[PDB]
């Protein structure tokens, strides 16, 4: 945990939230500021930067991550229709929690430009 | 292997491709159209429709593909200031090419916005 971290906050139930998903290894939460209608975060539950830091040792997490947004995809009515994934490393990719998460997208058509 | 993917056809030398790491389990090539400085998809080599087909079974392709994708992310020299991972699932997520792959992108500030 990071004592100044929004999330490991989150997570040890010091700020409220929306949970679509918890186990020991990983928590998915509604983000409050959406960007489509269905935008929930997939976040390991060890800090860890972003997938930069993802190596030999701990990237079994990334297991985790998509088994949780495959079934959060399901169980809020996306996953028939799809779903984005995205996950950002540093300021320039837009990241400004930096405690990896996925970003899960879905319930309009965001249709062919990615970026 | 499916007969008309052409990403199974790169794969097989059928047709050509800009390939920055391949071992047997997944390669990643130059995206010919691409929507940033350097904009690399990131294949296993198994062809699986998307990440909605990831399971207990296959799952451990995703370590092969972060792991590709960081390397390369620092052999093309984008890693330091950063980088966004994008995979898509289904014709509303703006997939075109159903075999299962990440989008790194890269070399440009990409800010606030995910979508
Ligand atoms: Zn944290
Ligand atoms: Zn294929």
């Amino acid at each position: 945990t990071l004592e100044n971290c929004v999330f490991c906050k989150i997570i040890k139930r010091e700020l409220p939230s929306t949970i679509y998903y918890e186990d020991e290894r990983v928590i998915a939460i509604k983000d409050i500021n959406p960007a489509a209608p269905v935008h929930v975060l997939i976040i390991p539950k060890e800090h860890i930067a972003n997938v930069k830091e993802i190596n030999e040792s701990n990237a079994q997490i990334l297991i985790d991550i998509h088994k949780a947004a495959n079934k959060v995809a399901e169980d809020l009515g996306i996953a028939e229709k799809g779903y984005r994934l995205i996950t950002n490393c540093g300021v320039a990719a837009g990241q400004t929690v930096f405690h990896l998460h996925y970003h899960l997208l879905g319930g309009v058509d965001m249709g062919p430009k990615i970026l």
